[PDB]
């Protein structure tokens, strides 16, 4: 249980240096790229915290992160938000202002606001990557992980058509062992009945990384979603203070302010 205690330290604690040294030596040895991603303490700590300072797992995650980036150029080859600013303006995606009861950052995606005649699955994936790279900078998010809510109202066949076996593989990767964020929960709301039926059959065979972390609320989601996310949801989902539009505009603004950092990858 040393791991979670190391996670709880600030980045400048000398106690994190043994793990950082051990990981940086493994990275260097396997010939990790020099390409505009510096192996700073703060960067490397993301991987250590994601795997509670288990060095072998932090290293495997780091390698898989590099592998995933190399394997998905149409997502990862340019992180400047200029390519997806329409999706953001359309209201596809926002991050809640407040954390949930266990301190997780909460992400919301709205499928009705993705026009598949305009944006590909890879554009939409680029949105998640951008957000991920931003939120991972907060040490509390590294410690407490994330939850994502997918509002599937208006899910159409044109959306489903974009999820090929290749896209499915890339989705599983980022949820499991290819990005330095702990996915503590995946919530679907307003999703078609077919999701439940499939899930009831495949659930027992899923990786334990996600198996017990998937919650499908269906159309009657208000009460159940509220139990997981009290006092932090937008008006549209049963919250009290701000609209989803406010959240989307606030997150969009933050992305644009970070445009040079995003490019610098
Ligand atoms: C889920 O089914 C709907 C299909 O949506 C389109 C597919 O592209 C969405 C990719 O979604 C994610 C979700 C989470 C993540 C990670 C695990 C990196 C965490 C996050 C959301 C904080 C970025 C990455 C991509
Ligand atoms: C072709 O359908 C694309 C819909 O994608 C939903 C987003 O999540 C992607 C995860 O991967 C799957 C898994 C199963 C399925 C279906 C519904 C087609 C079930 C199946 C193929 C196992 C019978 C679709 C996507
Ligand atoms: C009828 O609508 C047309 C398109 O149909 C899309 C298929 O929807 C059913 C898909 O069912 C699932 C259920 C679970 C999953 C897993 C658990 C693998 C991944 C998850 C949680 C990201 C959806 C994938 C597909």
């Amino acid at each position: 249980s040393a791991g979670p205690q190391l996670n709880a330290l600030p980045d400048h604690s000398p106690l994190l240096q043994p793990g950082l040294a051990a990981l940086r030596r493994r990275a260097r040895e396997a010939g990790v790229p020099l390409a505009p991603l510096p192996l700073t303490d703060s960067f490397l700590l993301r991987f250590l915290r994601a795997r509670d300072f288990d060095l072998d797992l932090a290293w495997r995650l780091l390698k898989n992160y590099y592998k995933w980036r190399a394997e998905c150029p149409e997502i990862s080859a340019d992180l400047h938000p200029r390519s997806i600013i329409g999706l953001l303006k359309a209201g596809y995606h926002g991050v809640l202002r407040s954390r949930d009861p266990t301190g997780s950052k909460v992400l919301i995606y709205r499928i009705a606001h993705w026009d598949p005649k305009v944006f590909t699955a890879y554009d939409v994936f680029r949105v998640s990557l951008i957000t991920s790279e931003l939120i991972v900078q907060e040490v509390e998010t590294q410690r407490n992980g994330i939850k994502a809510i997918f509002d599937l109202e208006g899910w159409q066949f044109s959306h489903a058509f974009q999820i090929t076996p290749s896209v499915a593989k890339k989705i599983a990767a980022v949820l499991t062992d290819s990005f330095p964020l702990k996915v503590r929960g995946i919530h679907l709301i307003n999703e078609p009945v077919i999701f439940h039926a499939v899930f009831s059959m495949i659930k027992p065979f899923l990786t334990e990384k996600i198996k017990e972390r998937i919650h499908m609320h269906g159309n009657n989601y208000k009460q159940s979603l509220l139990q997981h996310f009290p006092d932090i949801l937008p008006l549209e989902y049963g919250g009290e203070e701000f609209s989803m539009e406010d959240i989307c505009q606030e997150w969009t603004n933050f992305i644009m302010k970070s445009e040079d950092y995003l490019s610098s990858i």
